[PDB]
């Protein structure tokens, strides 16, 4: 294939939306309808049986199919040409019987969107299992919180992994409500009401959507673009959590850093061209759900184009992030180093605490606001400054106060909130 | 207020966003983190009741508070600043006690989402009666059905509107599903491990979760912006279908059309431009889901801005598709009008099948399909040149005929799709 | 290749951005630095001489290239390793000399880029050509212009296609005018500044200009990605002109107005979807001008994805309106018609001027304005309504008031106005 | 006004884009137009000179106008009701004379475009002042270039800055170009083709141009968006180098770099919040090109919303740009202690040049990549390792081997790259 093609995609998910797969979900449709047809008497018995033989994606031309679908312009009929062509006795002519094309190419969709979906909720799954491991392993490892790129308080890496793990159950279970939506028939004929099946249209749509394990639709949704646009607002919104990812990844992975690293952080870079890419898509599916009348006149085509890239972008994301986060390098040494940088002005609200039982609260903070621009002004550390106060030193001892000022004993309740994160 | 504010707005909508209702949700979580912590005895109760007396929104300085906020550069501190200092006896000095300035913003931002969305439930709910009462009254009313902006087979006006009232039913589901996530409390502090308050975080956040009748949270989300982006998502998808509302209303408005009438399209012009720029804003949320460590340095802000805009755009869109569906003008003789236009072009699969018995399948076929362009290139009626084929002419009288060529005897199962969208 | 690829593509656009044209401008831009180089005394005039014989894309072995690529991480130095490796006597270790990937990838989409963009003039220079063939034609063909999808007063249809060849104009100029700051070449090295060339690094650059035909750059532009998003938003505009011709021509082919036909409207169609994505595209070149420091870590690689898709997109849409204006057809009778549905209503401002004189300016207006409010209401010719005003019944015979009446006497200055397109 | 109002926008711009100078717009306009048409005697000449007596927007009743405006649908039909109602002796009839509302907000939104960027060109020519004297005072202080936020070489603080000079000088140009297409009257009445006027139509739209210091128009372009869509993709690009700029800034105000220091980085922050809302709606107003026939039912209505927003969010932007620059702190200490990080690893290359003359430049490269892994591994400087190899050792003392080493004197052709860009 070509050079990029595995590197901004995968394997599998170029699988699924290549026309191999789309026409084989094409002759899976026309296979069921075709016995469904039969079971309700309305195509004889033989004919079903030579359609469902002749339902095997080897016997298509390719390349006649390409020529008819760009001259009849739309990608079905090319292939119910192919198929009436290879049945014998003229029983051909009993297959995509009331169907139309957007029958097909809906709930071919519907299908590659299921196994598409299946891809995803196991690379989902083996992230929330690497992001758990992670807040456990490194429950206790201290860090320098990051607020507008700057330090802030301590907090753990476990605690910083803990809330992409809480992010990420929130992504399965939109994925598993979405579902039961998508996963429904199109088969509606011309204009939606089957008109050419008279009295037996609503028996052969709901008998084919349990031969494809597909929930019946309540109407025609061939200009209703609801299901197709919310599978891409998802992928909208899972790649922006693993946007942020490579952002938190590649920002801790700088040379003045150096807190985490890569199993350059090429990941990151993939996810986050990747991530761009899927946002817009999403913008553009929304566009196409403005479909006019019965059968969009351009907004339905969008959709062809869009979801297959969408689909293989997000793939690609969650590969590279499923990689990083499985073999994820993490160095508590730089991140001791980085929580040292400040001399002690990072855990001050930690002295203000502790001074604030015998000052008072409010008092305290003053007192501790006011050593702590000192030693900022002269680069030496709180604990110097904080001594050179009597009402300050009076009420701690060095003992206590180099306590206050250790980064790593102001942690606060991290690990609490791990455990209600693992809990569920 | 401006000339155009209720036009691309709404007077309720913007009222839920101004300046006076942020403020007054602001004050309402201060005053309910006070009594909480009076209750769990960490500020003592007369401080709380002196704090929750003040937690007044017809107090605020407004023009002070514009100054504060440009020079802090957030827009919490400025009404901390004004409440300690409407405070008696320093007893002010107890509030926002162990908060940081988002958990302010992402709780009030929650509950003006909530405020929102039932301003959009009612909206639904009354679109979802009007459609209900339109798919009903007109039932059995005959149309043409267009496909690619061309003539199709014939449908009816109900069947058309069940199929925009299941679409609006399904996003009423999403509404209810996103909701048990977004109503949803942000207490966390500066780094979300709410350190200053020690072993007393999660007890505070919890019971300030019951106070303001919010869930509780599982981990600090402050650059976890999933609950805010899927609700942009959500008004993306809404709005789509508003926008196709619009576009096959003022389709059937046209003069060569004139089959329905808003009660100019003006109220589909409106509806077309906030969908167009709801679809945008949407990919701005995604966008700002790239928060980066504890404190996004700008995605975070993109919320600032988009999240009201989205959410007026949105109220005025419903507002309008409210009004239309609720007044909307049906011209059942000009739908007729035009479905007699191809002069039976549009039922020639119902010619076909009925020639079927008499001339053979395929013949049937072929002789309909010869006799429909000769009908089209000619200008004239499919009848006309059907009884000008000797073979046809000998086997049907005009009358049978005639009835085959009349597109109101071709609709398919219409009503019981119909049915289908209201009777479950 | 694939069943759609020269549906929403062309052939002659994906051949440019195919790896193999990506990768013969990579050679060519080695071949053109191994001479620079040697004409400089840098390298071996013998090294440059078999670097530049084994510039050949033929040479290639892809599957290498693309396992190498995926292991690097970059697109360049997989073919840098075949190049030296074909070179005999070492000679190709002179290959590549000073250079890094970027200045291989954004040289060779600048040459990518010119090749792209003597498609889009061949392509604007033949719909201009059409449509000043279209606007001369039909220069007096009678239609009614609409506004807000309603029939306004009445225009000729060659102005209508004056007012986009006016558009198209404007498209030509800002082509021009992006072209000479697009078409410059890159090379600067690791950090811009060609450090491993040393007092060399200028000369270098300013001679591969030359070799390459490019301008020589002021300065490098890694990470200023203007010149690559300022072509992505120039394709958003084009496509953006293209789409509103896609849609007045499938509004006017509808069944209900038949005023002109393709050569269903299935160009149009694939034009609306390739210009949403296309617009969708230039959004995310504008996201990728984010790129940090010296290279990007992410917005950078959109480029890689976006820019072919957007070529191609673009490409197709430009195919199809060039094909749609070449054999458009044309249909005054049905224009003429659609003017007469009125009965007068669509020229009662010209009946007021008629009148004015006779009736006072006042009366004129207030005349006419109720009386077309009748005829409207009642379904009646205004000419039958005015006569019964005996007012203006008794100093007008029906000839005269036939004739203000008449639409094709109301045109203006529509044959001037397109002269003004014309002859200048 | 709002507490955010002047963070997300600013004073100057909001006025610009506010209902008074919107409504001034448009009575200089009608002003204009009544001068023009009295002196080709279209209308009397008392009426001019009532008419322009009440062009003031002082008597202008604000309240009735919203509801008219509401009411009507459309924001100009208000005014002259106004505008009648204010001139005596019925002179007022004689006022919008041949004027379809479109050509009164076409031109007044041209008008405030001309005033919006006369606003963007002062600070264009502010910032690039800035980056000119930046450039030159830190021509020689050197750091660490970046390339996917790792060391790359060394670069100095001025080349970086010249590198943002050059591009900002080609959004100048790109501006220039865009105003002769955009500074551009419409004037064509309800289709285009002023038929209310005629053989005067031509006459007046050229005396207008000239009365407004306004390009003729070649003809209407009512539904013709492409000269508002060109600036807000223009918009789009200059916002997208202000978010560079803001990355940038941001990245190096970390407190683990601390080279740079704004004069918390909020300034930055409101910069890409603005950039990010520009870049969608440069999205939305290409969307609004697909403005159907003569007047666009909602595209056109886009852009009533989205560039008044996009100019507002472009000013905010360039104001905290501007103040950025001007008062840029600049800590060249510790850009030397972070290219020290890497105990001349960010070198090497300097020392595999040096050594390339003894030993071969190929295998100079060889020893010297032993010798960098060698020390990374140890955590050793360079030289230490360096010195540790007879071959190296016995082919460069001490004192030239600290030199090779020392970050400082790989600067390569900075300096004179920037003095390409400051010649122009």
């Amino acid at each position: 294939t070509g050079t990029l093609s595995d590197i901004f995609g995968t394997p599998q998910m170029r699988e699924i939306w290549s026309d191999q797969n789309r026409v084989a979900c094409y002759l899976e449709i026309e296979a069921a309808l075709a016995i469904v047809q039969a079971d309700l008497g309305i195509i004889p018995k033989n004919a079903a049986h030579e359609i469902v033989e002749h339902c095997r994606v080897q016997e298509i031309d390719w390349a006649l199919y390409k020529q008819k679908t760009e001259l009849i312009g739309y990608p079905v009929l090319g292939i119910v040409q192919q198929l009436v062509a290879n049945c014998k006795d003229g029983l051909g002519e009993y297959c995509h019987w009331g169907a139309t094309t957007q029958d097909i190419t809906d709930t071919a969709t519907v299908m590659q969107i299921r196994q598409s979906l299946t891809l995803v909720k196991q690379r989902l799954d083996s992230i929330v299992s690497s992001l758990e491991h992670l807040a456990e392993q490194h429950r206790n490892v201290p860090m320098a919180a990051r607020s507008n790129l700057k330090q802030a308080v301590p907090i753990t890496f476990g605690f910083k992994m803990a809330r992409f793990l809480a992010t990420f159950r929130r992504h399965q279970q939109r994925l598993v409500e979405l579902e039961k939506r998508v996963y429904t028939l199109e088969f509606g004929g011309a204009a939606g009401n089957l008109s050419s099946l008279g009295d037996q249209g609503i028996a052969t749509h709901d008998a084919l959507a349990k031969m494809l394990d597909l929930a019946p639709a309540e109407i025609a949704w061939h200009t209703e673009h609801d299901r197709f646009a919310e599978v891409g607002t998802f992928l909208g919104l899972l790649t922006g959590t693993l946007a942020k990812l490579a952002t938190d990844i590649k920002l801790m992975s700088q040379t003045e850093v150096g807190e985490v690293g890569e199993p350059n952080p090429i990941s990151c870079v993939y996810i986050h061209a990747c991530a761009a890419n899927v946002r817009q898509g999403a913008a553009a599916l929304l566009d196409a759900m403005q479909s006019d009348h019965e059968r969009g006149t351009g907004p339905w085509e969008i959709i062809w184009v869009q979801l297959p890239l969408m689909m293989n972008w997000t793939s690609a994301a969650l590969n590279n992030a499923d990689f990083v986060l499985r073999g994820l390098q993490v160095f508590p040494d730089a991140m001791q180093h980085n929580l040292d940088l400040s001399k002690g002005l990072i855990v001050s609200e930690a002295v203000m605490m502790g001074l604030g039982n015998t000052l008072g609260r409010q008092y305290a903070h003053d007192a501790v606001y006011e050593c702590c621009r000192t030693a900022f002004v002269q680069d030496r550390p709180l604990l110097d400054v904080l001594l050179e106060n009597h009402e300050i030193a009076s009420k701690l001892d060095r003992t206590e106060l180099e306590k206050l000022c250790d980064p790593a004993n102001y942690l606060g309740q991290c690990s609490q909130w791990i455990d209600r994160v693992l809990s569920p």
